[PDB]
């Protein structure tokens, strides 16, 4: 409890699965949340099944609406104070090979999962940084990042790019002392929507031969490691990635 | 000699540089060259000084233009005949942190180095499976693939996504027996033109703390790297990353 | 707090510097711990300036002492039930290239980093499996388990064997299910006893073109990590290596 | 054909399979070679298969033994004057998990796999160092360097111990400027006598889930690589890895 003491949070794509379960450890461990997703709907609930307004709000947004981005930043600093952590979860997937890939699909995923995650981590920075506040940027990436998988071309692009972009914005905000720490995340597989969206997913990636422990993480084994990479306890922890993968990048 | 016997090659942004060196040494070794770039004047004086019209030509062509890849493959095809080699050498640098690009500059360098490598992969895979011509597809990455730099924010992200990317397309191309093979080459600091025309460039590159041997490459040593790639030397080297920076990444 | 509820741990090398944190954060999140070290009289200081007999004591051993090992086990477990947690901290280095390094240094490092790391993880794995207790091996690396130094020749061979045993060590513990994770940590500089007794070395430490955040680490930078590896919220981290080197290894 | 003209390189364990392809690829390229082993059964038939006492030659060894290795190269210099090149390929492996790993396993795998390239990398340094060879150690690693195996235990840590302590010889002759390059070999599986004796062995190991590409590959795709470290088209290359598994750590 308390882990997060005074820190305001943002967490692109905070209503369901992983980003659900960040946002409801983040709120527990003391942090004022923001949790956004393109669907009012199911936001405005999510945001109440995790706390009262006065700790967890929600904001219509898409990540890879590149405005948008500073009326987020506007309406949670508005409403809990100085944002002092930015989780890039929001993105999406295609089953494709990348000789299969249509440049449509190739631009819209991109949009998301890459453009998204520049957007909200050059304005997380301009934002966070000399404020004292010990900022951290988590940018949500995947094993994908690490290894390729031959349906998930246009996904691995964007995972490696995030990958090795967090590293150059951890570097420059380090030799700046913005005070603001940019790390990336690597799940496995792990039981969400984005994988209960991709066919037979589940069933394959719990197989022995892919994830060695015999079964996929759930939300929970995420939301923990961004516990400790928001909170004070990771200051000295920048420009790393840390992997939650059940060992299937460990063969 | 004569270790690229019978083989076609593509290699974009090859009229100077790397790209001319890689052209150079293939020739060299017996490959029938296509060089690319979007400045005609230079690029037909650049085949001509390595070659005959029978070993290499030119083709105008900006790696992110998409259609134009086909009319690329076509032409090359319509020369020399097959593709089995292509060598994703053209990219652009922006000399800017995450938090200090623009929107218009991150688009233009993934357009490019991003865009323009998966146009390029994505149609060498379609053309060159399942012809016995032992086809290979190197994607010039760079040690900007493997480490940021806090001024190199967007061009680390499209380093890191062609390296997992790549992956991907050699992973179906090997599991479906394309007969293709997929490879990225990662260069550390190279001498070439554009790096004599930046006062002090070659000289900070050269610090020991940056590369370890206290010099920077040459673009030799990036064709030679090329060459046993698109040899059948390496028919069994697939999704690997060849690294040629000196000792840079080794600290 | 009580994010180590139930947990028996032994710590090696946990009488000073980062042991020593790890064992204060682990007794105050409810674990029962166990330390040791060749000195008594620093050892039995230390356990009782961290907590009374119930909650930490001590245990003279030398890692590269295999029998010991075995009493070491049972005299954790006598006094506070079943270990669940092993954390293989006990370490050593050398100021030798691998040029200039000794037989003799050579089998004293590597008795110390290499075969006490593999005596505690063999003897962790049988004695830890199959009873439920959520058991973690967490393997104290370094980043010159990642990176090389020319002045840690033989630190660097011990480091990188512990990377990679581990990952076997944790597939063959997953593959089993049995109910134990390995995972390693890699500190980069951390203000340390030693450090402190080298002048000028947290300078060298602290340089930009070194550690990017212009300072090294304390010892609970590394407490932290390990607090987490060793509770269930890492149940589905396995094989996995966590870096927290100021930015090290990002550039 | 010579592209390693002038050079005398020693292998160890260079008279059967890779080593053997080593061999019989390098003196095809101009170079003097002398080969090693443990036993001496067919040390005089695989020299003498591979060309005259003028361009190849046996030499008795065991790469465990550190005294050996002076004579090693007394002898190879005596034969064919300085040596330049060193390619330290003998190497033992244990079926047995890090859990079931006798002690005594341990110690004989680490005395070959370790102790043996430390003692070729150390005196290689010594040797090679300030001479104009355009020097190069070559350490035959493997993908077991990279990602565990739970039956590899052992030689996991071996592996991985090889593949950061070269980066460390590496960074220091490159800083010192010994004319001195060390990189790292990664084989996938290959097909050798060994694994010819093992039945299944291939089997197993050409399951795509293993091996992307569906087959293991052959000595030569070792040898070739290694020409290329061995010669001056890499005379920018130190401190790197490369990989050629077919596929096998892409995912
Ligand atoms: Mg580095
Ligand atoms: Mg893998």
């Amino acid at each position: 409890s308390n882990r997060l003491d005074g820190k305001v949070a943002i967490i692109t794509g905070g209503t369901l699965g992983i980003g659900l379960a960040i946002a409801t450890k983040f709120v527990e461990e003391g942090a004022k949340v923001m949790i956004t997703d393109r669907h009012s709907d199911v936001g405005e609930k999510a945001a109440k099944s995790v706390g009262t307004p006065d700790q967890i709000q929600f904001f219509q947004h898409d990540s890879s609406d590149e405005d948008g981005w500073t009326k987020l930043f506007d309406a949670t600093e508005k409403a809990f104070g100085p944002v002092s952590t930015l989780v890039n979860n929001a993105g999406i997937a295609v089953n494709k090979s990348v000789e299969e890939t249509t440049t449509a699909e190739w631009r819209k995923l991109l949009a998301v999962n890459l453009d998204g995650v520049f957007f909200g981590t050059r304005l997380g920075i301009q934002r966070m940084k000399n404020k004292g506040l010990g900022a951290s940027i988590i940018n949500m990436s995947s094993i994908e990042g690490f290894v390729g998988d031959p349906s998930l071309g246009a996904y691995n692009a964007s995972k490696g790019a995030v990958r090795i972009m967090s590293k150059s914005a951890a570097l420059d905000c380090a030799l700046k002392d913005y005070d603001v720490r940019v790390n990336t995340v690597h799940p496995g597989y792990i039981k969400t929507p984005l994988v209960d969206d991709l066919p037979g997913a589940e069933e394959a990636m719990s197989q022995r031969t892919k994830t060695p422990m015999g079964h996929i993480g759930e939300p929970n084994d995420i939301a923990y490691i961004c516990v400790y990479l928001a909170s004070n306890e990771s200051k000295f922890a920048t420009g790393s990635e840390f992997v939650v993968d059940g060992g299937y990048t460990a063969q």
